[PDB]
């Protein structure tokens, strides 16, 4: 175990269920550095905040196609990516900086190879 390799960190087009009636979807820029999630609207604002807490992720689990699903302790979010191979790493980047912040958590799939 304790394995570690690069890419903990991710941004790039998503988009946000602002609504919830599953009515429509609204595009937002979303960056990762280790600690929390930090995602601002495509259009320039002013006075406005949206942070997620890394703390705040209780579990990550995938949704319809190339979607997936982030339970938050004060409100579950949903990100869409644009390609496979995203929707994949974004979770893993989670989950992995998830098992840092919390020991012995619980486990999502373990793949000891190196080179």
């Amino acid at each position: 175990g304790s394995s570690g390799s690069s890419g903990k960190v991710k941004s790039g087009w998503l988009d946000k269920l602002s609504p919830q009636g599953k009515r429509m979807f609204q595009k937002r820029w979303v960056k990762f550095d280790g600690l929390s999630i930090s995602y601002y609207n495509n259009e320039k604002e002013m006075y406005s905040k949206g942070i997620i807490p890394l703390s705040a992720i209780s579990t990550v689990r995938v949704q319809g196609d190339n979607k997936f699903e982030v339970v938050t302790t004060q409100r579950t979010f949903v990100f869409r990516v644009e390609k496979e191979e995203e929707r994949n790493d974004w979770i893993s980047i989670l989950l992995n900086a998830l098992k840092s912040q919390s020991l012995t958590s619980q486990s999502q799939a373990s793949g000891p190879s190196s080179g």
